[PDB]
């Protein structure tokens, strides 16, 4: 959408989501919401509205891989994009996520023109 496509942040440590949620504010996206764990986000998603979905790989309970899977197997968020946030970069991991229909990834921490980047590459890559 323009700068008002509704974004859920996800992750277990809420001074990551507060990191995001301000560079994403700097490049101009206001509309974000935030989850702790993939059970909670799932929850939120099931209310719609959504446009995006920003996602630490290691969460308890459901961690990001296992809420990516689900996004896609659901017939209406199928679609939706899902950008991996990792501490590292490991190579099975970035196929495994790959494989199982990630957006992208981004290493942490990053900057505003960082995020900014992997965003434009996924909204041209998918036709946005």
């Amino acid at each position: 959408s323009d700068k008002e496509l509704k974004f859920l942040v996800v992750d277990d440590f809420s001074t990551m989501r507060r990191i995001v949620r301000n560079l994403l504010k700097e490049l101009g996206f206001n509309n974000v919401e935030e989850a702790e764990d993939g059970v909670d986000a799932l929850n939120k998603l099931q209310a719609g509205g959504y446009g995006f979905v920003i996602s630490a790989w290691n969460m308890p309970n459901m961690d990001g891989l296992e809420l990516l899977k689900t996004i896609r197997a659901d017939g209406a968020m199928s679609a939706l994009p899902v950008l991996m946030v990792t501490a590292e970069a490991k190579k099975e991991n970035i196929i495994a996520a790959a494989q199982a229909g990630a957006s992208g990834y981004v290493v942490k921490p990053f900057t505003a023109a960082t995020l900014e980047e992997k965003l434009n590459k996924i909204f041209e890559k998918l036709g946005m």
